[PDB]
């Protein structure tokens, strides 16, 4: 394990995190977890938690004091994740990182909703 | 008649694969999941960002409506957390405070 445990903590420093105010306000994840605590299905959830945390850190790049902090956790959370497997970890950050404002890419995807739709069925 | 509707939708809007090849590469139907909650979503910001085109909005319902069915067997608390999940802005100073703040939980629960 490691760096994770000290980083963390520095996030809720930069950021203040631990405020009384920040707990007033209702769970953001936390609460949702627990009613997915006994699941197979919780990878869906927990797919959309990981994608935030790397959304919310690329917006914070600009923050280059605490950059360093927000690799260290990431890194911890893809090893965790997709157990360190690479490839995985790279169709996955290639899908959080499609754009969908994007005229290519919104046509693309419309052209391939039959393929997508019956890996579901 | 989500087929008709997927057909319609070629109609309306007339390189790389996008998701396809993707899908092909993950062969552990078990972390599969992760991936395809991923795609699901895309297409859930996509119907909504098409929204305005009214001729199409019947057809992009009935197709999600399947999604839902298919992806979290139609179970309408599933979809509640998942939709909402999905809406939380990034940019919003108060989340960002919160999401720093359970990031331990967070952390355990994948551990």
């Amino acid at each position: 394990q490691g760096q994770f445990f000290r980083e963390i903590e520095n996030l809720k420093e930069y950021f203040n995190a631990s405020s009384p105010d920040v707990a007033k306000g209702g769970p953001l994840f936390s609460e949702i977890l627990k009613n997915w605590k006994d699941e197979s299905d919780k990878k869906i959830i927990q797919s959309q938690i990981v994608s935030f945390y790397f959304k919310l850190f690329e917006n914070l790049k600009d923050n280059q004091v605490i950059q360093r902090s927000m690799d260290i956790i990431k890194q911890d959370m893809f090893q965790k994740f997709l157990n360190g497997s690479s490839e995985k970890l790279e169709d996955f950050k290639k899908l959080i990182q499609i754009p969908v404002d994007d005229l290519q890419i919104q046509r693309k995807a419309i052209n391939e909703l039959i393929k997508v739709m019956n890996d579901l069925s």
